């Protein structure tokens, strides 16, 4: 993996602390040959959480249900097979359709307006 990137089971991950809307965050990962990350297991989730500072900063992931409500997709060609919704999630209204992790005291996932500004996780093989 490149400098600042961290390796787990064959994928390289980077925390981007700069707050960006989801599209700016995706484009920033793409400039580094990456995508906003997907998550497929509790251990992948734990590894990614460990990159988000001691504060476990709220961060964009590369998922959403922005095309058809209740149909979630990742940007990396993987399927939505693991979720960690917070209590009272997911909101399926299209107005909040992007996946944000590290939300609240329980550090879990929300569907959030994509135009909100957050840090983000990039991943590339």
């Amino acid at each position: 993996c490149p400098t600042d990137w961290k390796l787990f089971d064959g994928t390289c991950y980077l925390f981007n602390p700069s707050v960006l809307h989801w599209a700016d965050a995706q484009e920033s990962c793409m400039k580094e040959g990456a995508s906003l990350a997907s998550i497929h297991s509790l251990e992948q989730y734990t590894f990614v959480k460990e990159l988000t500072t001691a504060a476990l900063t709220p961060s964009w992931l590369g998922g959403g249900d922005c095309q058809v409500s209740t149909r979630w997709f990742w940007m990396d060609g993987t399927s939505m097979d693991f979720t960690d919704w917070c209590y009272a999630q997911p909101d399926t209204t299209l107005t909040e359709c992007c996946i944000q992790m590290n939300v609240g005291v329980g550090k879990c996932w929300d569907d959030t307006p994509c135009t909100h500004l957050h840090s983000s996780i990039c991943a590339k093989t």
